Formats: C-alpha cells, structure tokens, sequence
DNA sequence: CTGTTGCTGC
DNA sequence: TAGCAGCAACAG
C-alpha cells in the first residue's frame, strides 16, 4: 500500500512539474512516427526535431520511471522530450553452473516487484583469465520504476547478510550495479549528455556534430538587498526585502521596495569597464509583496533557462522563499523554484548557477579571495562598488541612489563572473560528463571522475565494482591502526633569501657532473629533436652547430667551476606528473595484483615480462597496544551495557555483542585510548614500511585509455586554440563582421581544454577517493613514491650544476649560473625552428633513460588475444622563466628553512608568484599582510644586496613606529582595521566543546553580546583583538570581537568590564585595550623570518636592529 | 617534544 | 565524498 502511495505522490508532483514547464514554453514533443531505414547520415530526413540538451531530470510519467530533457534546441525557444526506461541492477553468482536455480528462485522470491529478468555476461576485471574473454555471467533484473528496484535490493539485502554471517539461496555472491543513479544510468545508457546536440527520435536520441557551438540561453542573474539589524545578520522571520538587482543577457533592472527605499530611484548607468555595460532599468514597487510579485512576473515573461546569483543556495532564494511564505506566496507554484533533500534551490525547466560553488571549486582561487569584491578584482580586474553591511539599512533612508549603485554592482559583477567564466566551464563539462547543469557545478570533483569511469566501463562492457567500505578497525603488529596512509608529494626547502636577476651568486658546480652531462649530450639533443619536437634529427641543419655552442659553454664551467656571477631564476615542473607517471607506468586499480590473481593468470610463464613491479611507501599511525590488550579491553566492553540509540525499539539496553560493529570498534578506540595512556605514556606511533606491488602489463585497458585518450584531446584543444589564436589575428581588423562567433569558439576550446585538464588531474586523486569505486590506496603510493624519486633525482642534478631554492612535488625552483647553456633553437630544411631548452631536456633525457616503461603491452589482436610490447614514457619537465628576482624566508629555528612560501617577480617589475605568506590566506593577522603587502616589491631597490636590505629595513622600521607609537599615528577605524584579525570557524560554535582557541573564545562572546543568533550557522567570520594594558592573562582567554567597540557605551562597558577581569574599568579606548607586546611580537616574527634572519645567512649585518636574533644565530656568529 | 586546527600547496 | 606534506599558533 505505500509503495502505491508514493508512486502516485510522485506521479502528482512530476504533473505539477509538467504544468510549470508548459507554462515556461517547455511543451511535451512527441516526434512524429516514421517507419523509414535509421542511419545517423541522413539526419535531415530523420524526423522529429533537433536540438541541443541544456537540461535533464528523472521523472515519473503515465508509474514508470523516464527522464525530461528540455532542448534550448536551436532555432526554438524551448521544448522537452521525455526517454523511457527500466530501472536495473545484476546479481552475481558463485557457481555459474547453477545459474538457472537462482533465476527460480529470484523470480519467485521478486515476483512482487520485478518487471523482467535475462542472464548477461559482461567483463570482471577481478574474474581470473577475463582477459582471454572470459566473461561474468550476471542475472540482470528490470523494473517499470526506482522505487520497484528499491524494494528488491530490500528483500537481497537480508539474504546477503544471512550468507555473509552464517540451497539456492547460498548461491547468490553479491548484488551489482544496484546504486547507479537513474538519471546518470539513462544519460550513459543512451549517449545523451548536456552541452551536446542530439536528434529526439522514436529509437532514441542521436547526436549531432554538425554543431559544436552552444545555443544563447536566456540567462538572467539576480542578487539582494535586505534590512538588518546593527550588529547582526539579517533574519527573514523580521527583515524585509529593501532592492532587487539583477541582469538578463545583459540588460540591467532593479526593483525596489517603497516602505524602506525613502525616494523614487531612475533609470542609470554602472559601466564598470566599456566591456561591461549596464544600463539598469527601476521598477519602484509599493511594498515587499509587489516586489517578489514583480520579480516572478518577470522571471515567467523572459522564462531564463539560467538563474545565476552569488552565494543563492544559502542566502538569497532561502530569504525569497521565507518572505513569499510571510505573504501567503508558494514560490515553487509561482516560478518552480523549490528547495533539494540538500537545502540547495532548483527548477525543472531552469538551471541554478550559484558563481560561490565554482568559485570554491574551480576558480583556483585561496579561501580569502572568494568573496563577491576580490573575485571580481581577480577575475573580471575591476574594483566593484563596496558598502558597509552596517550602512545599507541606514542608506535605504539618507542615500537610497547609493545603496541601489552598490546592489546593481553586485549583479553587474555576478552577471559577467557567470557569462565570461561559469557559462563556457560548466556547459564544456556536461558534453562529456552524464549530468545536468546544477549537478555538474555541485558535485565534487572526484564523483565527476566516477562518472567519466562508468561511461567508458560501460561503453568497454566492463561490470562496475560495488562502492569500498572502509574497515571499521584494522592492525598492524597487533596494535589498533587509528588510520593509514602512504608517503605523499616530497617538499624540501633547501635555501632562504633574496635572489635576484642583477644581484651575483656563489656557484660551486661538480666537475664530474658536466663530465656527465658532456658525455649525455649527443643525445640528449637527438632525444630533444625525436621525442619533445617529435621530427627527426635528418631534418636539421644546424644540429652540430647547437652541439659545440652548448659543449663549449659547459667546457668553461668544467675548468672554472668555481663562479661568482649572476644567476637565471628557473622554476623547471613536470607536466601533469601523477597523470604522466601514471599513464606511463600503466597504473590504474584495474591491475594492481596480487601473487595469486597474477599466479591464477594464464600468461604467467617462465620469462613474463608483464608483470612491472613498482615501490610505495605505506605509512601507518596505529595504537602502542597489542592484540593481546586489544582482546583484553574486547572482553572488558562485553561485560559493560549500553544503550539502545534504535528509538523506535522498546529495549533501552544493549550488550557489547548486540551493537553494530562500528559501535563496538567505538567503545573499543575510546578504552584504547584511555588505556594506551596509561600504560605507554602516548597514544599514535608512526611507522612508515616500503612495499611492493605487482602492476599488470595484459589487464583489458580501458581507464589507462581513457586517460591517454583524454590527454591527446586535451593536447588537441591547446593546438586547436593556438591555430585559433592565429586565425583571430590573421584576418581583417573589422571586429563586427561575423567573426564573434570565431572568438566564443576560441573561448570554447579553451574551456575544453581547461575541462579535460581538471578530469586529468582529478583522475589522479580519484583514485584516493574514500567511499567512491575503483578506489585504489596502493596505486596512489606508486604514483607519490615515482614522483618523489623523480624530482628527488632532478634535484640531485640541479644541485651539483646550480643551486635548488625549493622543491614542491613536481616543481624545483633554482638559480643557475647566468653563463649555464640556456635557449637554442634548431633550423629545419622546410626553414621551420624547433624550440631548445638545454635545462629542461637534460633532465627529460634521463627521465626517460631512469623511468621509461619498457614492459608496456598493448592489445593489437582483440580476436586472437595478441599482446606487442613497446616503450611507454610521458614524463616530462617544463621550464618556466627566467626571473628578475626570488626571495624566500628562514624559519626562526637554527638550521631550518620554511617550504611552501616564496615572491617571485618578472623581468617588467611586476610579481610573478607569491606563495604561501599571509597575505594571500583568508583570515590571518591583518597588520601582517599590510606589511608583507609593502615589503615585498621593495626587494627590487637598491644596487647591492645590503642596499637592498638597507631599503627594506626603512619600511620595516616605518611598521615597527606604528606600534611603538601605540597606534597614536593612526586614524581611529583604521587601527581597528589593522590589529584585527578574522578567522572562519568551519563548524557551529556547539561541535567544539573542549577546545580552545581565538574564534572559539571570540564566537562565544559574540553570542553572550549580540545574540545565540550571531552562532547558529557554520563558517562564522570571528573578527577579534587580543587585550592586556600594563598587565596579563591567557591568551585565546583574551579575544575580544571588534563588533563591541561599535556597541552602545553602556553595553561596551558592561562586557569589556567582564572580559578585562575589571570591575572599575573607565577608559574604553581600544588603543588601552590592545596588548601591544603581542602585535610586536608578532610582526617582530615577521620580519625575521623574511628581512633579518635571511639577511644573516647571506652575511648581511642585521638590518633591522631593533628586532633582535635570536640566541643561536647570535651564537652562530663569533670567531 | 607532540597534537590539534585553518587555509594553503603546487 | 579525490590525495599527502607543511607553517605556525597555542596547549599540554
Ligand atoms: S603478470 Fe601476466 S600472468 Fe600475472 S596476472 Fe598479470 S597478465 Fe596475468
């Protein structure tokens, strides 16, 4: 009876849907019949309709189960058509000669529920000998809907956990495939995928590739202002809607609500650059009713296939929404728009292009620059307009022309962030991925590689594995693992200072490393010409010519290999490393096999070559405890009662043995962890133990393919854009003359160019993905361990020819000699130059005599099985550079530098890289990154490296007289500005319980001030100054927020009173608040690590002195 | 000395 | 629902 009930409430919403699509344009086409010979090349007699897929949802339809796709077609407005098809799912079978006993057997214990069954085969890569076409035999099992298939994998599941613990019946292994969703299924199963053309026909959907443009949808992009209270956020159970701006393909509008917004606004201008025009036209509305009233008219007459805002999933339509219900509205009946099973706003017809989620995705941008402001300075590289959020309800009243100039800057800046970057992404990534719009911005990068995988396992006939459940507990030695892992990326920092392209450096070059590298040359150079320029050395005319220029310049640095002269700042990185390695080892989780898996397989002989065996390194952090101690706390917890956390069953106590396994493995950990204390002192050993894999060289390769597959298109669009580039240039300088179209497509292979270089990449993580399929943890640890000894090797050179300033993974940034053989180019006959960079094909070359791949088999013969053996290496440096100077930092430590942080600048003055420091992360110590923010372009000045020192220091000691003054030089609202510091606390307030630190104490007092409101939600932005006057106290005991020196003096007082410990406190300045010894401190670290400490290690006399050395480094200099 | 956590690395 | 290595503040 329920199953019926829910398939009819589903029916009546999928008509309700069906209702609100017609009223958006989105018709029901039904193709008309056609009785002719189906070949895709005579598609304009194929009837029907074409049309280009830009949205896609699973339905319910007079129930069975179908998926909508709604075509903003070309030519048409819009039109939705609808594909049916059974739900299904396999069972396996552990004895396939009784395979005809449990189709009995599940026939009649599915007989409820099952529309059709049929037997199957497809390839188990974990199937001993499939790669001679052995195949799985599989009961595939069909459904009229998902529900249906719901309520078999409820009857399997028992049966399965009957077997598992404790007849036909113990025939049944597993159930496969069961968890695939439908829409995802009939989008793989059908070759449908948004951002392509397809022709809706009777047998299907054929694509079409006569058009690799997209068609314009109708894109409209919205944000909004709303009251609030001082201090607070605002709440939509009592704040009204004041304005709503928003754009539609590039018009601007506004309306505005008449009870908060004091005067009648009029039609203007926000042109921020002449590429982005805005001309906003004012609907001045009565009241908040009329302007949601207004705001849903509209979106129903312009019916936009795209509503973009920013950060709209969890401000913007959540407040819309609330409001509409306030007045009696239903949103959803309205413009279709409803809240997700995860609090994320959608539609049928129209896609929700939120900019925040590929902001946080996709933008590369760090977490500090991922507000609405510094994503426009770094994306569309104009400042929009900015308000105080505590300004805006006072400005609907005393300034509403500039309140309404701030919000239509905010669509303006939506808008254009959503058409110039969003837009070409999201769209590129749907022509290839089996998901829609919302889901492909939304979904996290490893699931997109999932869905890439199941596509071509599918289109291989390869079964997919079940999802890996992590254990719950496992040992090593017989101590608890509280987690495991492998060695990652290797990082060193080897030097800190300034280095810089005018200032000279010492170089102590090892002869017998240019012996080496003379001895190497031939051919490196043929390797440079046959394999990086892929041409051969016939062909060139200079080839001897290049030889002696570079053996000569090495000659000299082999007889003086002691030098003192300028440098060349190189970073020299590997293309796509883990990819790289990872195709040219043919690692994937399809091979990884054990000694019996390769023992049961048929091509192991006596001489196998296809057996590549590669190192990891595993890394456990496991328990001090024993087996014998674990078994120990077992029967302790057994004799111990527990409550039932089931509240619908009757029986409040549990014993040990009635918990789950995860619950036992919980109590066990906690007595584990109270035990391990007591009797070891300490609680996590680390153990890192080099292992040893087996990688398949004749496993069926269909994710290696597809990963080679994808870097060759990939490597395509690049060539593609470049031909472009030249045909944008080539032409005639009359830009409207139908060469526009020319300019999107150049964005749009960039885009694809761009989109299979995130699938490659996220491939390579993928594969760590907890919970996803074809997870593979050992693979990883090949791949990190390769990568580690490859640049560890790099490095090795560099060093003895140069000197190595940081090594991060793939990347080595160093300096070289300035006389060190550099760029050539060789001459073909057809007077066509191939690019040279000696440094870069110097370690290519031995990559590919140290790491190539010699045991690499191929399928040449599918029907006879037969197998070549060739020489796979793809593993290549690039060279970026050279530069005008770097500067690292030193640690305060004696003999440690700092990883992971650097400035690097570009010949032309300008900064090339900055990485790491403070001033880039969100959050942090703002007087630190106003300093940092000076500093680092003056490492520019002087002519020599004390005079360069000596022009730094002048602005260290600048900051330093700021805070010795105490602030007295300083405007009162920017003091507060400077010596605050702001950090996001990623969870609520609650879920911290027992620990300390500044948000902590500052999200607290916040709440005890303005409200339990202020910490209801995650990602709270607790912005604080440390206190202290003459006196002291703990510190994150002393986080006070700013927001109190903007409260009431009778407030201020009562709480800074409670936070000081003071009962008489009188002086409320902040500047007698603040602990000035902590923020000189603070930026006396500072300018340590990047001014004086590194200044002492090049032998420079402390620049900065009134910031002291510290002990050991004043030690270290005495003779 | 380790261990926790935020935001970066690359 | 991609991974590991690292900086550094603050506690113990
Ligand atoms: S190494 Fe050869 S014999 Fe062993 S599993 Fe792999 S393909 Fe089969």
């Amino acid at each position: 009876s329920n199953n019926y009930a829910l398939s009819a409430q589903q029916l009546l919403n999928a008509s309700k849907i069906d209702d609100i699509d017609s009223m958006m344009g989105f018709e029901r086409y039904v193709p008309p019949q056609y009785n002719g010979r189906f070949d895709a090349k005579d598609i304009d007699q194929i009837p029907g309709r074409v049309g280009w897929l830009t949205n896609m949802h699973a339905t319910l339809v007079s129930g069975i189960s179908g998926v909508d796709f709604y075509f903003l077609d070309e030519e048409g407005g819009s039109f939705k058509s609808t594909v049916v098809y059974d739900p299904y799912f396999f069972i396996a079978c552990n004895d396939e000669s009784r395979v005809n006993d449990v189709e009995e057997l599940v026939k009649k214990y599915l007989e409820s529920c099952l529309k059709s069954l049929q037997i199957i085969r497809k390839e188990d890569l974990t199937m001993d000998n499939h790669l001679l076409g052995l195949q799985k035999t599989l009961i595939k099992l069909s459904f009229v809907n998902s529900n249906q298939l719901f309520e078999a994998r409820k009857l399997l599941r028992p049966i399965l956990q009957d077997n598992a613990n404790n007849d036909a019946k113990h025939l049944i292994e597993d159930i496969r495939e069961y968890d695939v969703p439908y829409h995802v299924r009939v989008s793989i199963d059908k070759d449908i995928r948004v951002g392509k053309w397809y022709k809706v026909t009777q047998q299907g959907f054929i694509e079409d590739t006569r058009k690799i443009a997209f068609a314009d949808p109708v894109v409209m992009a919205f944000d909004i202002e709303t009251t609030k209270p001082p201090l607070k956020f605002p709440d939509s159970a009592v704040d009204q809607i004041m304005m709503i701006s928003y754009m539609i393909d590039g018009e601007g509008f506004l309306i505005t609500n008449r009870e908060i917004i004091s005067e009648d606004i009029e039609d203007f201008e926000y042109t921020p650059k002449p590429e982005y025009p805005g001309f906003f036209t004012i609907f001045n509305e009565n009241d908040e009713v009329a302007l949601l009233q207004r705001f849903f008219e509209h979106i129903r007459d312009v019916r936009p296939t795209v509503i973009s805002t920013f950060n709209g999933d969890f401000f913007d339509w959540p407040f819309i929404h609330n409001r509409s219900k306030i007045h009696g509205l239903d949103m959803f009946d309205e413009i279709g728009f409803a809240p997700d099973a995860e609090g994320e706003y959608k539609s049928s017809y129209c896609s929700h292009m939120d900019c925040f989620r590929w902001v946080k995705r996709d933008s590369y941008l760090p977490q500090g620059s991922q507000g609405l402001k510094a994503v426009t300075q770094s994306k569309l590289g104009y400042n929009p307009i900015e308000l105080d959020p505590e300004l805006m309800t006072p400005y609907a009243f005393e300034k509403p022309q500039h309140l309404s100039e701030y919000s239509v800057s905010d669509a303006v800046a939506t808008y254009y962030l959503y058409m110039k970057y969003v837009h070409p992404f999201i769209f590129s990534l749907c022509t290839i991925i089996p998901l829609n719009p919302d889901e492909t911005l939304r979904k996290g990068t490893g699931t997109l590689c999932e869905m890439l995988l199941m596509v071509q396992a599918y289109q291989h006939n390869i079964l997919l594995p079940n999802k890996h459940t992590d254990p719950i507990e496992r040992f090593y030695d017989g101590h608890l693992l509280e987690s495991e892992t492998y060695v990652g990326g290797h990082v060193e920092s080897l030097e800190a200072g300034v280095f810089r392209s005018d200032l000279k450096n010492e170089f102590k070059i090892d002869p017998s490393a240019i012996d080496e590298l003379l001895q190497e040359l031939p051919e490196a150079l043929k390797f440079s010409v046959e394999v990086e320029n892929k041409s051969s050395v016939d062909k060139v005319t200079n080839f001897e010519e290049i030889k002696n220029q570079i053996t000569q310049k090495l000659l000299e640095l082999k007889e003086n290999n002691i030098r003192n002269e300028l440098p060349l700042i190189y970073h020299v990185d590997v293309a796509s490393m883990y990819p790289n390695i990872m195709t040219t080892n043919r690692l994937q989780p399809d091979s990884i096999k054990a000694e019996r898996d390769c023992a049961s397989c048929d091509f192991n002989r006596p001489g196998k070559t296809c057996a590549r065996k590669l190192k990891w390194a595993w890394r456990g952090e496991f328990f001090p405890s024993k087996m014998d101690e674990y078994n120990m706390i077992k029967r302790a917890l057994q004799n111990e009662t527990f409550p039932n956390k089931n509240k619908f069953s009757k029986k409040k106590v549990l014993t040990f043995d009635e918990l789950s396994y995860a619950d036992q493995v919980i109590h066990i950990k906690k007595r584990l962890t109270e035990y391990s204390r007591k009797v070891y002192h300490r609680v996590k050993v680390s153990e890192i133990v080099e292992r040893e894999a087996i990688v398949c060289q004749r496993e069926n390769p269909f994710y290696v393919d597809t990963v080679k597959s994808f870097r060759d298109r990939r490597y395509e669009f690049k060539g593609l854009a470049k031909t472009w580039k030249g045909n944008l240039s080539k032409i005639d300088p009359s830009d409207k003359h139908a060469r526009d179209e020319a300019k999107k497509m150049i964005v749009l292979y960039d885009s694809l160019q761009l989109a299979h270089k995130v699938i490659l990449n996220s491939f390579y993580g993928y594969v760590m993905r907890k919970g996803s399929r074809w997870y593979s943890m050992e693979m990883a640890g090949i791949t990190c361990l390769t990568g580690a000894t490859i640049i560890q090797m790099a490095r090795a050179l560099v060093e003895r020819v140069g000197r190595p300033l940081e090594l991060d993974t793939d990347g080595i940034w160093c300096i070289l000699p300035k006389s060190f053989p550099e760029t050539y180019f060789f001459t073909l006959e057809n007077g066509k130059k191939l690019y040279l960079s000696y440094p870069c094909s110097m370690l290519n070359y031995r990559v590919h005599q140290k790491f190539t791949n010699h045991q690499y088999q191929e399928l040449k013969d599918p029907l006879n099985y037969i197998y070549e053996t060739h020489s796979e290496n793809t593993i290549f440096f690039e060279v970026d550079g050279p530069y005008k100077a770097m500067i690292l930092p030193s640690s305060k430590e004696e003999g440690k530098g700092i990883k992971k942080r650097y400035a690097v600048f570009n010949e032309d003055g300008s900064l090339a890289e900055l990485k790491g420091f403070e001033l880039k992360r969100r959050g942090e110590l703002q007087l630190i990154k106003n300093f940092q923010s000076d500093i680092f372009k003056v490492f520019l000045e002087g002519d020599t490296l004390e005079g360069c020192y000596s022009a730094v220091a002048s602005v260290c000691n600048r900051w330093l007289d700021v805070l010795d003054s105490h602030g007295l030089m300083l405007e009162d609202e920017d003091l507060v500005s400077l010596i605050c510091e702001n950090r996001s606390m990623s969870k609520t307030l609650k879920e911290y319980e027992g620990q300390k630190s500044t948000s902590i104490t500052t999200a607290r007092r916040l709440g005890d001030f303005l409200g339990e409101d202020m910490v209801k939600d995650k990602g709270l932005q607790c912005k604080y100054i440390i206190s202290s006057k003459p006196f002291n106290a703990p510190v994150t005991e002393r986080a006070i927020p700013v927001a109190i020196f903007s409260a009431d003096i009778p407030i201020k007082r009562s709480f800074l009173r409670r936070w000081t410990l003071d009962p008489s406190l009188e002086d409320l300045d902040i500047r007698t608040i603040i602990d000035w010894g902590y923020y000189r401190e603070r930026l006396g670290s500072a300018i340590q690590k990047i001014i004086t400490i590194p200044a002492a290690l090049q032998g420079v006399s402390n620049p900065v002195p009134r910031v002291e050395h510290p002990d050991w480094l004043k030690r270290k200099i005495a003779t």
